[PDB]
């Protein structure tokens, strides 16, 4: 088998994914002095989207917008997959018809590695530290709900990096394994073998890895990549930086306090990123297959006196987003299409060829023309949600144009407070201007309304016109 | 911020303790009449270790081998910090690795507060009573020699328990202040207001409670603990106790005219601590926190016509060794692990997850696994020491196994007297079989010298083969 063999129809797809990542800490992108050179590689043969967001910044509602392609009512996941959200019914549906499950049916070779973070745990809870007390998060997702993912080496959700657990393909609930190695290097380690074994092209394959890091645990990472910020200068990054708390403050502490580890946690993700490409392309499967990387979401770690993400900053909703396809497309330095977490549903499955086979519920942006040609939609405008699991008439929701960042908050279906930044007079969104702005505020809320009925969100009986 | 989130990989630490507090001194142990509702109730949550024991039973050495996980000669505190042992060096290391500095670099946030102990005094000497004469006890830790305790209310040493002097983050060398409540009263209020601010769990953090009683001022804790025993039959105490020696001597009515006030500060230091364990409990910050009762040393108070400690003795020896850790350690009755205050270093810092970080400096047991599964460790030997600060060759270097405690003392390097105590036949230690047992003699010698090897103590070669 030394003869090359006829291309397969449909390109393969390697999504990776590194969750609680920042789009603006890429190398590359010149904003911040962390170190990324395998991404800046990937980025220099594809497309860096440097505007790219996650609508709803948190981990599982925005997994169950990828998966689903929609929005958070349709796709059910509201809220963190957890036993606080469990009994009502916070998981990815079974009947869901997810990408996977398109391509499974297509006759790809599925494979998903890493971070699901999908399904509502149950009791008795598995056996694992982060399912002791009164909140357990992690559960097993058995095979009648992997939605066509064959090849299985995953977990729900588990953050002690140094020694990650995952459960293989045939493994039942109470059989997980721990491995001694950090999480990105056993995962691309994983993902090495996979791609190995895809070398003869007898199908397509479409393989999916989720690493943790960046995610908290900051300090659980290898240290020889934390020698690579030991003399980095963290007073110089709050430079110009109004929306980081100044030192001597809990939340300025914060952010100064962990932004090294941070790094050091993105360039060794950075590393293992690059150990997957290399795979890619010793087997000879670069060129046409499309890769992705990108993130379910930032963190504002003490900008904007908030520790965590579930925000509408955009150090929260921002997220990378590099793809590469040298044999369909030419690389392009920076893109400013809006693209968003949730579209790459429609979006991807356009691109593979399977425009066809994407569900009638799916409800996110098709943007496959624009990330191939790089013709840009201008008036594209993505939303912003935040919807109390409990109470769906409780919670945010919004719209972020490519200079506002609008959002109404509701409780108890009554509108209770009106924020808008504009980013160009104000990057760092310090001044809430909805008061100052009556007929912009007017406007956005029609569309906001026109936005929520089109996706059937009964938020927007809430705007009253 | 009402919804749960992501319990943090690693888990905090609350260790509190209070100084020359009796092993035996605890309710639940029922040896003594001595009432600690508030220990029993965290011994019942977690484990109670009723052998454990401090190897240099005084006050900065025991502390010193603490922090540095080291045996005196290598934590260079071989007797107490004060201006007679201040020419000779006798202080905690700038430069010396601590576990607080391990778990700031870990992204903890620290505290420590009351007693600190480890700073030798210069002149001038602050103006505090302990400082006027001769000798001068107290001193104060710059910024520097913090170890990575951010948060700082404490003080080097000083005994009036009814008006305490401490030193705020900030304070100078002579700003101390003064305050008009007992001391742990004081401390657990502090260590509660520390506590309800990391309740949003942005990031573990770790927090010393070191109080003073029941060391001397006996006298000095306020009446209502001294009513609780007004009717105490401090004669039926002596029963079957032939090393408390008669009334009508000096050291017997010593031990006679002090234990009830000792009871009362323990009650006192039991009660605060119950504060400090309801903070924690309130602020949903007890599960996943690892909550450590202990003591540097115990206290002879005549017995053994010994008035301090610095002694063999069991009562000298053996400390108070309370844990609880509700999200990893089921309650267990009696833990029998013969754990030293000085393992604790590498025992926590393992069962936090922090094993890869303990350096290679550290020469203490760790006994993680032992703490954690409640697996005993039967051939378990812990080490005693005596070093005169001014001459090494002179002192006292010993071993205690789960039934003997052999010690051997030297002069210029030559061994002048040989102990052995069979505490199964000889429970009060009363009758020096040494003489009598050759045999047993000869193995413990080389046992000693062995162990001294090990450790790197230049006492081994004293002992002649």
């Amino acid at each position: 088998g030394l003869q090359a063999q006829e291309k397969q129809p449909t390109p393969n797809l390697v999504f990776i994914m590194a969750d609680q990542y920042r789009g603006d800490a890429i190398g590359c992108i010149g904003k911040e002095p962390v170190k990324t050179p395998h991404l800046d590689k990937l980025a220099s043969e594809g497309i860096n989207f440097t505007n790219a967001i996650s609508s709803y910044p948190v981990s599982s509602p925005a997994r169950g917008m990828l998966m689903t392609g929609m929005y958070p009512i349709g796709s059910k996941v509201t809220g963190n997959c957890n036993s606080e959200t469990a009994p009502y019914g916070v998981e990815l549906s079974q009947n869901a018809r997810c990408w996977s499950d398109v391509l499974k049916d297509q006759g790809y070779n599925m494979g998903y590695i890493g971070k699901w973070h999908l399904d509502a745990p149950y009791k008795p809870y598995v056996d694992t530290y982060n399912n002791r007390g009164k909140v357990a998060w992690n559960e097993w997702c058995p095979p009648e709900r992997r939605h066509g993912f064959d090849h299985w080496i995953a977990y729900g959700t588990y953050d002690y990096h140094l020694k990650p657990m995952y459960w293989n393909t045939t493994a039942p609930r109470d059989s997980f394994y721990y491995v001694n190695q950090w999480g990105p290097e056993y995962e691309a380690s994983k993902a090495i073998e996979y791609i190995n074994g895809q070398k003869d092209q007898k199908q397509p394959f479409a393989l999916v890895v989720s690493m943790n890091p960046p995610h908290t645990g900051y300090e659980l990472v290898p240290d020889r990549y934390k020698e690579i910020y030991k003399d980095l200068d963290v007073e110089a990054l709050c430079k110009g930086r109004p929306d980081i708390p100044a030192k001597g403050t809990e939340m300025g502490d914060y952010f100064r306090n962990n932004i090294r580890n941070y790094y050091a946690c993105i360039t060794g993700v950075d590393e293992n990123v690059g150990r997957i490409i290399e795979a890619l392309k010793q087997n000879n499967l670069f060129d046409n297959t499309i890769v992705v990387f990108t993130s379910d979401h930032g963190i504002c770690m003490g900008a904007h006196e908030n520790a965590g993400k579930d925000i509408f900053y955009e150090e929260s909703m921002r997220i990378p987003m590099i793809l590469s396809w040298p044999d369909q497309i030419k690389p392009r330095k920076s893109d400013p299409l809006m693209i968003a977490f949730a579209d790459l549903y429609p979006t991807l499955l356009s691109m593979m060829g399977f425009s066809k086979e994407i569900p009638e519920t799916v409800q996110t942006f098709d943007l496959s023309n624009e990330v191939l040609t790089g013709k840009n939609k201008k008036d594209l405008v993505q939303p912003y949600y935040f919807v109390k699991f409990d109470n769906h008439a409780t919670g945010y929701r919004g719209l972020r144009t490519d200079r506002y960042t609008y959002a109404v908050h509701a409780t108890d279906g009554k509108i209770d407070n009106v924020i808008l930044f504009d980013r160009t007079n104000d990057p760092h969104e310090m001044n809430n201007i909805a008061s100052q702005q009556l007929k912009l505020t007017h406007t956005f809320n029609r569309q906001l309304k026109t936005w929520l009925e089109k996706t059937n969100d009964p938020f927007a009986q809430y705007i009253k016109l």
